[PDB]
């Protein structure tokens, strides 16, 4: 059994992305006897799918659990479903802003999560950990790795399992943006590390 | 040296008020030299004031600082101001709900927290614990107790500082928020617990 | 050219619902020499269904704007997507409360609006009137009808579009919610009625 | 009896400011036999002082009720206290940037609105439009002006009644912030101009 977990680096200014630690601190730890492996992806579109891709065939995971930053939300958010567009807000971190293109041209609309969404939101809550499903990962690069896996498992037969979770700022990325006359919310680092911890293990046991 | 820290008991359904915990934590710790006193004060007019009264007449505290929950707000925030007034949306925990009625009829509209509230956010930034100015700490309760404490340091002397903060919801208090389809922000116990600390901390250095 | 434009009747506690007005209002006028019909459905799972059937097999419109209310949203937000799933977080007028269900079995998995959403958000803008796209039209009635409509369109050949559009709460709606503690945004019926039009004759002038 | 209304020009990058159109709508009508002025003010610290000095001495109006924006607001906000200090956010139109500082030194700490703020809510509700009663019109110029007009009621004896309202962005406002990635809530210009109206209304019944 391998898993393989995904983070993105820093993006849209930000110092840091909490995700990009969240997957080096997850990198090679075992949960039972399941191989875990942490990556970390560019924000960046084109690139990040290649890496991906390449990450996906290299080590050919079970199970993929792709997470990310969500600037704002104020608790975990496991996505339920990937969409094949595009359309960012803001620039990648190559100053690509692409609008309105599909991710994989004639490939299905949407693909829904195939991790147990509802039970990893459940024993999240049994946890004390605010956790709800999304319905929508945004159409920047977090539903863009999404919908490659999700196609990926689709059309490769593996990951068996692949979803998306999204976190909120941690504690130390809010103090600059008080200033700017604004508090979004935010949770803690070690909350946010347990919580994937978690999703990874109700997803391992819902497996076989 | 003396500080009274103060909280308060849980309230408006919930089966918890984090303050409470806040002040027993505190209860008996001292900081260098000086002692600290941590008490919970009811979440009903009237009573709590009879408390806060004799509580502050029983320690005669240099510094008093008050400390509530603050349904909805995502960071720490230090109460700016206490207004001569009372309007309560929801009722007390007796069931009184007063509106438009001052607290202390012919004392002023308002008083200004006497804390060192800029260098109190300052330092709690520094230690990466979101915070900022607050302009109102509402008409209820949290207010109802900053006036009176205020009002008694202008008319007995002491305490010499006083003033309010309030706090987010910890996270466990989430939980069943989230099923009725609504998540607020939330922040650890072990950040709000040393954001008191810190307040007191930079509050008695600011004396003498 | 005919057109369909459907509205919900109230749900969820609230005395009315404003796009129960709307197609009421938008009923038997004319664009053009585009004849407009408006029809009410039912916030009930199952039956919508039927009154959607038979009011597309009845009329056998060309173009097919569904509205509804959007609790909270602050614009008008046209939809994407339509998604092939029901996860109601509150039950229907009927008191059923489907979660995690397919709307059409082996379906595909969501459907893309037919509409010109984008042409359609730059008149909105044209004419001051806040709107934006929305990538998720929730999984409760409004994504049901969406999705259904979108189905037939593409198992019947008909309407040549179709799509969804949410709308704000007007600001009658807001009083009691004051109380209550709490202010969601609004817009005017007026404003919300022009928006609807203003979709209606950018789809029009799409077609042919 | 003699009213004044006064409005604020464009500050903060935006092109309008709704409440200038206010001024200039409501100046020189009648409501019965009342003489309605209507006055815009800088948002200049200092200048505004002397501008509203000057205006309040040249008419002496027995009613003064100053409008403001309030970005981000989603409803009609009457009010309920004047603060004595100035801690700008951002800077006013001339770059200066006044942090802690008292309008008025040796002054009250605050002052209380003299309009009849419950009843002018309350009678707003009744026709539709939301409204509530703030507790902090903030700390630039909107309480600026708040309590120099208070300050010089308690000191010249007029005018009898005195008090601000917030008013949100008006729809056309929030098109250029959508492409920012966020949409603040909006209010129809005719709905905030009625408003002030009413207020002015039911401030002369409360007179006399």
């Amino acid at each position: 059994m391998k898993v393989l977990v995904t983070g993105f680096e820093p993006f849209g200014g930000e110092k840091i992305n909490p995700t990009e630690r969240i997957a080096k601190d997850l990198d090679g730890i075992k949960i039972g006897d399941a191989q875990v492996f942490g990556r970390v992806l560019p924000v960046v579109f084109g690139k990040a799918k290649e890496v991906l891709e390449k990450t996906l065939e290299e080590i050919k995971p079970d199970i993929a659990i792709h997470v990310g930053l969500a600037p704002g939300r104020s608790a975990i958010s496991i996505e339920r479903i990937a969409v094949n567009a595009i359309d960012a807000r803001i620039p990648d971190n190559e100053g690509k802003k692409i609008e309105d293109e599909p991710i994989v041209p004639g490939a299905p609309t949407a693909y829904f999560s195939t991790l147990p969404i509802k039970k990893i939101m459940k024993k999240l809550h049994e946890r004390g950990i605010p956790a709800y499903i999304s319905n929508s990962a945004g159409l920047y690069l977090s539903n863009y790795v999404m919908y490659l896996s999700l196609h990926h498992s689709a059309t490769k037969g593996y990951p068996k399992m692949s979803g998306f979770i999204h976190v909120p700022y941690i504690p130390e990325q809010i103090i600059d943006k008080i200033g700017k006359g604004q508090v979004p919310p935010s949770m803690s680092y070690e909350m946010i590390l347990e919580a994937v911890k978690v999703a990874i293990e109700v997803a391992l046991e819902e497996l076989l």
